[PDB]
């Protein structure tokens, strides 16, 4: 529908991940899968949520940028799902939610 701002900025590698979470305070990053209605439902929410805060965020293509995704999931210790979204505060993470537990009030839950 509308493009929310462009709020969410599509990442293509590990470089890229480790430079966003390093350069903002604050960062929410998304797994998201090109061929699931899940996946899609939850990935308005994060635009929705994004959108609405006024704040980048961030997304990969799990089965484009695997190396990435294996690495997210090393980098958490959360095994992998998708749709799965992830907060960051200080390049450390704090929150985790899966599938349609990803929506504007968990977003928001994870900032408290």
């Amino acid at each position: 529908n509308l493009y929310f701002q462009g709020v969410a900025i599509k990442l293509s590698s590990i470089d890229q991940f480790e430079q966003v979470i390093e350069e903002n305070k604050y960062v929410f990053v998304l797994k998201h899968s090109e061929t699931c209605p899940i996946s899609a439902n939850a990935y308005d929410q994060f635009n929705k949520f994004l959108y609405e805060r006024d704040m980048d965020g961030y997304y990969l293509i799990v089965q484009q940028e695997r190396d990435l995704s294996d690495y997210i999931a090393k980098k958490t210790n959360v095994k992998h799902e998708s749709p799965q979204a992830f907060y960051f505060v200080n390049g450390e993470m704090v929150w985790n939610r899966d599938h349609g537990d990803i929506n504007v009030s968990s977003l928001a839950q994870a900032e408290e």
